[PDB]
């Protein structure tokens, strides 16, 4: 069920959209709605989910509600693994992409109607399962543009990605001046006519623009094949059977259990791994130093993901509870906050890249870069404390939470665009296909573990919890520092 590459690219228009093929429009966009809808969801979620009943919120507590948007990212992780062997053995990527789309649209709906904590509920469940079947394919849709030895490649896959940030910068803008100074279904509603127009280029144009590319299954399940996978859901169906027999009847079945089943998982399942990449007996002895040397950068990811992360739950909530929105006239929404990542990852990312050129052979090292990454994501909580602190109390200047999230953008530009670099140059070539999932591990285990940590995060505590945890950061940060030569020259 493979086709020949070049005969898929064969199938598609090859011009159209600034030198590259027209599909890389309908790719673009359908990406870029996504994304718009995504981040724009999640710019006011958390206040949704926290602020008062007769505010238009659900009321929740705000530890509870931060602790839920901490996880929901890991829960996306999670799904993109399903939903990448879905497409790769059962639908094919462009109806991955399909049907997808289809359940996050459902999702935005979910929040858009008048609803409750139950609709919350239901939003993530179709959010989450329609994320992980779009997610980790749309991407394989655009290689398949480009017949092997086409030159415009990397630049379409630069061109496409583009629209991530751009999703995620103008959706708070757009999706978070509507949900917070107008109305929150409004806002939710907003988000899922995002995704509808994402839907409806999609449908309308990939027949012309993309033909085959997608379309086929690369990797069929047989008879038996498509029987043992029916017989591993229902392995999974007893497991979850089980586990309501047990948990239920307990009054264990509740959201605190998965959220902290959810925090286990993001500690055990990258042990179990890191075992089964050593143990492995298709690895050499050398692939084996490789994998404990890329331990230390593992955790340095996942620290520094977590810091980064929170920028969307305690920094919207740091944004909201302790910033002064009122300066000038001008009345900020806390919502706004989640643009300045994408803003400064804009503007400051080909910066960097001319930095790097010119350090040349002098730059530092990938396993140096992590630590520069670390030290910066210490510093951006670091300064985040110190407002608050000399304050004595009441809001804080807004210019404080945008110099953090400044600083941890500097952070982002050193380790993130080395992490599957890194990745790659330290697995097992036996592991080689599960790079990328390996890499976006230590940002789920990052997410999964924020979660956990929320409790810690008071207005009491407030000073406590970012010194700590962005003394950890500085900590790890030098150690890694000082090991990094070694773990250097490991790699391949």
């Amino acid at each position: 069920a493979s086709i020949d590459k070049q005969q898929i690219a064969a199938s598609v228009p090859q011009r159209g959209f600034f030198g590259h093929p027209k599909g890389l429009f309908t790719l673009f966009f359908t990406e870029f709605w996504e994304r718009f809808s995504y981040y724009g969801m999640r710019a006011i979620l958390v206040y949704y989910m926290y602020y008062e009943v007769s505010k238009g919120g659900l009321g929740l507590d705000e530890h509870l509600a931060l602790a839920i948007m901490s996880i929901y990212g890991a829960l996306v992780y999670m799904s993109g693994i399903i939903g990448g062997w879905l497409a790769d053995r059962v639908f094919g990527t462009s109806r991955a992409v399909f049907y997808g789309g289809l359940l996050i649209m459902a999702g935005h709906i979910a929040l858009a109607i008048p609803g409750g904590v139950a609709a919350l509920f239901v939003s993530m469940a179709l959010i989450v399962l329609g994320t992980g079947l779009l997610k980790p394919n749309v991407s394989s849709i655009v290689g398949d543009m480009y017949k092997p030895g086409d030159d415009r490649r990397d630049a379409g896959f630069s061109i496409f990605y583009m629209g991530i940030n751009l999703g995620a910068f103008l959706a708070p803008l757009v999706v978070g001046t509507a949900g917070m100074k107008y109305n929150f279904h409004l806002g939710f509603g907003l988000a899922a006519v995002g995704m509808f127009l994402g839907l409806v280029v999609f449908v309308a144009t990939r027949k012309k623009n993309l033909g085959l590319a997608g379309t086929y299954v690369p990797n069929p399940l047989t008879p038996a094949e498509k029987k043992k996978a029916a017989a591993i859901m229902a392995v999974g169906a007893v497991v979850i059977a089980v586990l309501l027999a047990i948990l239920i009847p307990n009054g264990w079945f509740t959201v605190e259990t998965f959220i902290s089943l959810v925090g286990i998982l993001g500690i055990i399942i990258p042990i179990i791994y890191f075992v089964v990449m050593y143990r492995s007996p298709k690895t050499t002895a050398e692939e084996r130093s490789r994998v404990i040397a890329y331990i230390p950068l593992f955790v340095a990811s996942a620290m520094f993901w977590a810091i980064q992360e929170q920028g969307s739950t305690i920094l919207a909530n740091y944004a909201d509870k302790r910033t002064q929105l009122d300066v000038a006239g001008i009345h900020l929404s806390p919502a706004w906050f989640q643009s300045l990542n994408p803003l400064f990852i804009i503007i400051l990312a080909p910066v960097f890249a001319w930095m790097w050129v010119k350090l040349g052979k002098r730059q530092p090292t990938i396993p140096q870069k992590f630590a520069l990454g670390l030290l910066f994501a210490g510093l951006s909580f670091i300064v985040i404390l110190v407002p608050g602190h000399l304050s004595g109390g009441g809001l804080v200047h807004p210019i404080w939470l945008v110099l953090s999230y400044f600083i941890v953008v500097l952070g982002e530009l050193c380790l993130s665009p080395v992490g599957l670099s890194a990745t790659t140059k330290l697995a097992p070539a036996a592991f080689s296909a599960q790079t990328m999932s390996l890499w976006f591990l230590s940002n789920a285990a990052a997410q999964a573990i924020n979660a956990q940590l929320v409790r810690f995060y008071t207005p009491e505590n407030e000073t406590a919890y970012f010194g700590t945890i962005g003394g950890a950061a500085l900590v790890l940060g030098l150690i890694l520092l000082a090991i990094a030569p070694r773990i250097g020259r490991l790699m391949k």
